[PDB]
């Protein structure tokens, strides 16, 4: 229709092949090579923790809880977003103050906090695995110490670009397919688009692009539409990025701080006045159908076998 | 809420003091020096285009021409933005796809086309000319060889971040002064707010924040700029674009990516979209350009450095 003409304007399918990255181009054993480092434990200091826990691949690419510290630029907790299209994200962060924001971009994002604070400690750890130094060198030829916090990074990222989800059935409306989404999802479409939600949510990755003055918190002055709302003060230091909405029927809970789980509460708190938005509960609903689209082809990703310790590999640190 | 209490929560006032940059302290020598380097043409092969060329201090941080390449990452010619306040941009490229314009940002945006591809060039001429090292010695203390690409673009951010312009009269109202802008300012900002400008043009740079499907282009399909041009976004577009901050907007034309639009009325009609879900009148374009004429603030005075002189081995000028 006009409708799907819209759309086909403001979001785009997500492409089947890995996108490349510049500067990190991919290769079978860079791939193998982040994938194991993606679910390797010893990255973390207590030996427990991988990438995969916080943004598990079998759980939409996050953990289904309200928040964690995963990353060193959190000022504090926050809902871990899917790593699944993450490579198609322009705004990486949660929430920042725009002058620091760019910056912040310099990344990496594949290191968590500990790996950004002690990366000797992950270099030593991955150096006294005997299975590692020789991937790395296979992923990283010509260089003479491979093993290093930013291939570490590099690494992960090409193995990410592959957890992308194409093939929603809203990419296959894009696509031209009428009938990929039912008449009541393409009416929740029309209101996502009349209803300014989509210049928010834009683009390939349906979100993800751009910061904004908005938040949702508490209010201030019984249910999650009455007690969370958008807010936009004065005071605000720091502007929240606005999420891809792929895969969002399946990484609840909601919004930067994990607070709000039904996905028809969020889209209800997004029909904020600040926003210039007004949304019925039958609106609301025919929203939640069109959201609902959106849940890629959910990668399959083998487990790696990770390389075992040899005697020199550092203890877990304790409990 | 009203809207200068709607207005508070949209933007916020340029700060009057440069802001921080992370891991980039600024000291008077390291300001300094980054002004050197600003100003000084021997960065560019032809000796002759600093980067106050294309960014000129003196004419609202940009040249006032359409089109130039100024940098690696740009595809094609597009319109030189102002460096007046860019250090609060967070969107800081005109356009690319998004999977690749995060990994730009992993800079510098301080390094022309040729800085950035020839960087031993840029240290051998910076370090041909003697003044410039003991100048990297004092901004960069601590450092063994201070004379270093990335220390180039540290010391010009440290400087364009000084160049920041607070102050501007709808500051002032943002601060709570109704009266520090016009009752026909306010009926604009309102229409600004209302009409849902605001929503990309956002924050305390009024914009830069992020990409959208959009980009002004020559329409295929009755004669002036409104007429010529349009917001377009189609199925076949491989990028977004930024959305521009807004300050000083008055006085950087020409306007849009292309620099193809030279009147501001016209680059506020050409945004009154219906692909963005706009529709604005004649007389509310003006009342919009009443107020985006707030935004101009106190220009920065920019002392021109005395630059340090050549030596015999000072690479040759190149024309191309
Ligand atoms: C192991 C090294 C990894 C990798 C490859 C990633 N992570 Fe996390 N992550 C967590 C939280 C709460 C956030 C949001 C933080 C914030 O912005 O405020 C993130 C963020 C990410 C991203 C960004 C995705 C995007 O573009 O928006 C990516 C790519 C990413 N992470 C990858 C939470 C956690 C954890 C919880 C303890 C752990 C462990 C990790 N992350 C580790 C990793
Ligand atoms: C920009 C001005 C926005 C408009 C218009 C809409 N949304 Fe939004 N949305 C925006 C931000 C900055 C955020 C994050 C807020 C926070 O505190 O985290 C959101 C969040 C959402 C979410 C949550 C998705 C997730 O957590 O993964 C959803 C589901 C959402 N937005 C949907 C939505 C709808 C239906 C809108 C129209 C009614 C709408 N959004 C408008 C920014 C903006
Ligand atoms: C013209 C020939 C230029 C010269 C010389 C320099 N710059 Fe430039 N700059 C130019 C253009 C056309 C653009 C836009 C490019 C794009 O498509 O995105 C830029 C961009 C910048 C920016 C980004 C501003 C922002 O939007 O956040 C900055 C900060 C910048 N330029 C600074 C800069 C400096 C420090 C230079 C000397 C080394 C310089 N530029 C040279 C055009 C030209
Ligand atoms: C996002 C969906 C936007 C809304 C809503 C509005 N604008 Fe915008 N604006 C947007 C983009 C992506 C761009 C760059 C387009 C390009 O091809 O370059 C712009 C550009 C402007 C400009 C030009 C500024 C400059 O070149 O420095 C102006 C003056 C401007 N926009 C004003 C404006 C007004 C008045 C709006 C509501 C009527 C409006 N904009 C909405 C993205 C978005
Ligand atoms: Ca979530
Ligand atoms: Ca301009």
């Amino acid at each position: 229709e006009d409708v799907m003409k819209r759309a086909q304007g403001l979001f785009k399918p997500i492409p089947a092949k890995p996108p490349v990255m510049k500067d990190n181009p991919a290769s079978p054993s860079r791939v193998e090579l982040g994938r194991m480092l993606f679910f390797d434990p010893r990255l973390s200091a207590s030996h427990l923790i991988s990438c995969n826990t916080c943004h598990n691949v079998g759980l939409g690419g996050t953990d289904i809880l309200e928040t964690s510290i995963g990353h060193g630029w959190q000022k504090g907790p926050r809902n871990s977003p899917t790593v699944l299209n993450a490579v198609y994200n322009i705004a990486q962060f949660w929430d920042g103050r725009a002058e620091d924001l760019a910056a912040q971009a310099k990344g990496p994002v594949q290191a968590s906090v500990e790996m950004n604070n002690k990366p000797e400690n992950l270099v030593a750890t991955l150096k006294s695995i005997p299975g590692y130094p020789p991937l790395f060198r296979k992923a990283f030829p010509g260089q003479g110490d491979p093993v290093t916090f930013d291939n570490v990074a590099k690494a992960i990222e090409v193995f990410e670009a592959t957890l992308v989800t194409p093939d929603a059935p809203f990419d296959k409306y894009l696509k031209g397919n009428r009938k990929a989404i039912s008449s009541t999802a393409e009416q929740g479409l029309a209101l996502f688009l009349d209803k300014g939600c989509a210049a928010c949510h834009s683009g390939v990755n349906m979100g993800g692009t751009g910061y904004f003055p908005f938040g949702v918190r508490e209010d201030p002055g019984v249910d999650d539409t009455g007690r969370y709302k958008v807010t936009s003060t004065a005071a605000d230091k720091y502007v929240f990025r606005s999420p891809s909405l792929r895969n969002v029927a399946i990484t609840m809970p909601y919004f930067h701080s994990g607070k709000v789980w039904k996905l028809k509460d969020a889209v209800k708190i997004m029909g904020s006045a600040q926003l210039g938005i007004s949304i019925t509960d039958a609106d609301a609903d025919k929203i939640v159908t069109f959201l609902n689209t959106l849940t890629g082809a959910q990668p399959k990703v083998m487990h790696p076998v990770l390389p075992p310790n040899s005697d020199d590999t550092p203890r877990p640190v304790s409990n």
